[PDB]
């Protein structure tokens, strides 16, 4: 039949073919010999710091492709305006080695990068992203102002709104604008005398960096970290987020009255800040984006991963379960109640959140929309299927094709 | 070249060098990954009316023969050289060759060891291999199958086993077991399209009826076997009820669970896969071990396209099925899995929970890293269908590739 991947949904028995993958111009880590789809960080999209200017030929081809994508999106492909823009880009790159995007092109590209993210289950919302243009930012202090504005707009007192703030693109020879923190809101991780960690173990390095740079540390389990913001060719500067701007949700359980006593909590805004936004060859090294949480992110991964808060055993003990044997399914029982507590608490505090069932159902709709609109949707099965109750959600039974499309969000080396 | 494999829970790293020994291609390419696809688009197993290229078969055969003598620490030995000549001579004169029982045993165990989707491979060394190549009729296939089931069931103390029927031969029909497993429950289509029993077995159920089987009308009617000898219509055989051990499902604390009338068989015996050893193909080689509880409690009983009992259990539990956010599905699934474990344990029937299983697989990965420099594994199949990240394998990166000997999918014989 069709010379494209045949994709089947085993729950419904339906079949689709992915023709969109044909547009991928960037190779992933797999080969006919072996599949490396499970690797979290495969040395592929890795946007290593490339000081020397990018090959004008490579950049130009990437730029032309993007401009073509833009004009096709506004249904003016092949038009005079299209050819004139292509000429403007080539001319600008010719005399300067690089080029700049028009406002509308940046908005289109940022939304397309989200739309193209294979690991994001919230993509049905891709068209509603609010793009803040911060390409005029010229200092770390101003970065903080833009970030604070992003946080206030995005949080919106609990009725969260997707948003991305785009700071100046990388420029040949010149230093990058960088946000050192992995997220705008993160809890400190303090190494202890015995070797253990108080707080979030995932943030030990950034916490120590904040200290090395003048931050007076606290000693709690949920201390919000300050931000290390860096402007071109300058040492990073430290900024403490005004507490009133960081909305948090104390965790309680709907029926287990003792759960509130655990003193657990989490912040409302998930804002990834260390990824690179690539559009038509241009690289935006500082472009924090945010949406709202899918509950298993907090309840299962952040709170129960062995290398994170690891609270499974503490909650199981409180539930008086047999943590002495696997067959009691104590981990499963505790995890369920922890996830329920998260949903219950966010709902009580009127803070946007989506459970894994609702999220995956909406992602199935997204897949259907994209099948019609683009002939497919790049998706990373391992990241799309929730960490708990996998096969109880519709995406588990949906085969998926994973590939890289641009514009895109990519991992980049740490600035230190 | 060799992939860096990281375990995110422990921060440890390893390098898979075993993948370089892969001579068979998967469905992925640098342009796109198709790792979540269940069945092969082209990597199927085309007909055997004509003999495979002598050089291709010979190369696969020599490699296998090499693997064998290396396993018994006798490479380069006189026996090794003589065996290679025997194989060469047979292929050159007949276009095919035959394995000696010791080689077949080694090959069957290696195929299991190489299965990327199997989480129970720590047991790979203990596999009872039954040589059924001395079989010339459907009736004889039935006798071997019944003996397989008796041995493997062992009154609830399950033992891993495989029975190997005659290999495929050029231009001749295949020996085949039409059923997907030796023990399966019927699936009867009814008036309004619904299905009574296991929806996954509708087609096979109908084929049996079409071949003379008098259908029952329950939700758990054990199906008869359709066994086929070369170029002959398949024959119907009813398995003796006393050979099929089943476990009634009840819950440790929820008295009403037992009232659901749920049950499941003790022996999981896949019978429609092809066993490939040294270029040779065994179209009928049913194998079995024991169940990991999520297979029954989560997939078989809760999949939307299977028994789909989630809502029934949720109602008996009086959960708030009004919204997804009450996590009623999650709560019910957990109790159903607990009921499965409780019931098998009560009935003294072998079974392993997903935590114990994944823990053993992590040990297997370490054992294999030391022994062969890696282990082919399919993450989507290794990580359990519920509580994924609550198990160690979720946090372990894996490399998937095809090694031979191997178990592979093949077209349905109808
Ligand atoms: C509207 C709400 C949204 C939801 C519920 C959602 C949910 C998720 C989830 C569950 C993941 C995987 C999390 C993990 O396992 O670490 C993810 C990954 C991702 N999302 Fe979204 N997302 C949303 C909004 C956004 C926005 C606004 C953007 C970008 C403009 C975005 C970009 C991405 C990217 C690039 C990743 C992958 C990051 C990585 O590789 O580590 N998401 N999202
Ligand atoms: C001893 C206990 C065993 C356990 C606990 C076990 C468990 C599993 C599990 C959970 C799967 C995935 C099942 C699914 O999701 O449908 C699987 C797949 C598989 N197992 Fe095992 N296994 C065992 C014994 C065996 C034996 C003895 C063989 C072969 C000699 C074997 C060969 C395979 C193969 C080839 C697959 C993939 C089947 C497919 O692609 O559908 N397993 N096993
Ligand atoms: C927008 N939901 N999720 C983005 C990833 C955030 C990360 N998984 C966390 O739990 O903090
Ligand atoms: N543990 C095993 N040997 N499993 C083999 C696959 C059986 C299949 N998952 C079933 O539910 O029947
Ligand atoms: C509830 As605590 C022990
Ligand atoms: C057992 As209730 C209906
Ligand atoms: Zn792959």
């Amino acid at each position: 039949g069709p010379k494209f991947p045949r994709v089947k949904n085993w729950e419904l028995g339906s079949i689709t073919y992915d023709t969109l993958c044909a547009q991928s111009q960037q190779d992933g880590p797999c080969t006919p010999r072996r599949c490396l789809g499970s690797l979290v960080l495969p040395r592929k999209l890795q946007t290593r710091p490339s000081p020397g200017p990018p090959p004008a030929e490579q950049l130009l081809s990437q730029a032309r492709d993007f401009i073509n994508q833009y004009y096709s999106s506004i249904k003016r492909s092949g038009s005079q305006a299209h050819e004139e823009r292509l000429q403007e880009v080539e001319a600008e790159v010719a005399s300067t080695g690089t080029y700049h995007l028009r406002e509308s092109e940046l908005v289109f590209g940022a939304k397309q990068a989200w739309r193209n993210a294979p690991r994001c289950v919230g993509r049905i919302q891709w068209g509603k992203l609010q793009v803040f243009d911060a390409r005029d930012c010229s200092s770390a202090q101003e970065m903080f102002t833009y970030i604070c504005n992003h946080i206030k707009y995005a949080t919106n007192r609990g009725n969260l709104r997707s948003a991305i703030t785009v700071f100046p693109q990388r420029a040949p020879g010149r230093g990058d604008f960088r946000i050192w923190n992995s997220q705008l809101v993160r809890y400190a991780g303090y190494r202890q005398q015995d070797g253990s960690v108080r707080g979030d173990p995932a943030n030990v390095e950034i916490t120590e960096l904040c200290i090395q740079h003048g931050w007076t540390p606290g000693n709690g389990r949920f201390d919000v970290l300050p931000l290390l913001l860096q402007a071109p060719d300058e040492a990073p500067e430290l900024f403490v987020l005004p507490p009133e701007l960081v909305l948090e949700v104390p965790l309680e359980h709907p029926t287990l009255e003792w759960f509130a006593a655990l003193g657990l909590r989490w912040y409302a805004l998930p804002a990834v800040s260390n990824m690179l936004l690539e559009i038509g060859g241009l690289e935006f090294s500082a472009a924090p984006f945010s949406g709202w949480y899918m509950s298993t992110e907090i309840g299962t991964r952040n709170l129960c991963d062995p290398h994170r808060y690891n609270i499974l055993e503490d909650v199981a003990v409180c539930m008086d379960l047999d943590t002495r044997t696997t067959s009691s399914l104590w981990k499963d029982k505790a995890a369920v109640e922890i996830n329920l507590a998260v949903l219950h608490s966010f709902q009580l505090a009127k803070v946007t959140i989506v459970d894994h069932h609702a999220a995956t159902v909406s992602f199935m709709k997204h897949l259907d929309n994209e099948q019609k609109a683009r002939g497919g949707c790049p998706a990373d099965w391992a990241w799309i299927v929730p960490p708990i109750s996998g096969s109880l959600t519709p995406v588990f039974h949906q085969e998926m094709v994973n590939y890289i499309l641009s514009p895109a969000f990519r991992y980049q080396p740490d600035p230190w």
